[PDB]
């Protein structure tokens, strides 16, 4: 494994990328982090495996609650491994965030190229 110094963006975003909101598989999983850093929360995935050990997949859910709404969400999802299954539950809460107003759409760029 491997990484980058820093980052940076350049590039221009169209408009309707902030009406359908820029939060991807990865992206989410990071805004969820960043959210509990933000407001002291802690949160962990629940996962369940499914289909025999040769042929197999993971689900995995998770549920929270919104102390500056006075409510909770919650989420369940599944990928063909631990790692896509928690991307994909991420951004089941990181877009029910954005449609209640917690968080907007993201800064990053279109992934056209």
């Amino acid at each position: 494994g491997s990484s980058g110094s820093s980052g940076l963006e350049s590039e221009e975003v169209d408009l309707n990328a902030g009406l359908h909101g820029n939060w991807t598989l990865e992206n989410a999983k990071a805004r969820l982090n960043q959210y509990f850093q933000k407001e002291k929360i802690q949160g962990e995935y629940k996962y369940t495996q499914v289909g025999p050990d040769h042929n197999r997949s993971f689900i995995a859910e998770m549920t929270i609650y919104i102390k500056q709404l006075g409510r909770r969400i919650f989420a369940r999802e599944h990928g063909s491994n631990k790692k896509l299954a928690a991307q994909s539950c991420a951004l089941s809460l990181v877009r029910q965030l954005y449609h209640l107003g917690v968080i907007e759409a993201y800064s990053s760029g279109p992934s056209s190229g």
